[PDB]
DNA sequence: CCAGCGGCAGC
DNA sequence: GCTGCGCGCTGG
């Protein structure tokens, strides 16, 4: 499954290949604008390129990178814990993992797996993409 | 100046 | 269903 590129340019469209990177991206977009979050995401992924590296990280260093975005301490710790469960838990859907709710899970089911038709998103940009996929079907 | 808006866990 | 986290942002 390859999610097609849309006129909306969701960051999920480029990160679908690595579910961990796609899910980290949804964490960055939790109550934070893409214009603000996305530049910082590329810096985080430079310092922490995988779940293996991120799970062994000190949350205070992650928090320092998130500081300009807000929700910097809560998400720094969430990132470390999610990355640990991502690797240790037997999960089929990422909603099973700490820090991933409906929005990250709907993102995973539309971009990482071919399950877009069974998904009912309730997040603006995600809805624009999903509605577009139902249209250009 | 100042108030409201944009995920998720844990209660 | 309620709260808290936390900044930038927009509106007047």
């Amino acid at each position: 499954w390859t999610p097609p590129r849309s006129p909306f340019n969701l960051v999920q469209e480029t990160l679908f290949h690595d579910p961990w990177k796609l899910l980290i991206a949804t964490i960055f977009l939790n109550r934070t604008s893409g214009k603000m979050a996305i530049p910082v995401l590329w810096k985080f992924l430079e310092k922490y390129p995988s779940a293996e590296v991120a799970r062994t990280a000190d949350w205070r260093d992650v928090s320092e990178l998130l500081k300009p975005l807000g929700l910097y301490d809560l998400r720094a710790k969430t990132i470390v814990k999610f990355s640990d469960e991502y690797l240790t838990k037997q999960w089929k859907y990422p909603i099973e993992l700490h820090g991933i709710g409906k929005y990250g899970n709907d993102s995973y089911r539309i971009f990482c797996v071919n399950e877009w038709k069974q998904v009912h998103p309730e997040a603006h940009k995600l809805n624009k993409y999903h509605d577009w996929l139902w249209e250009n079907h």
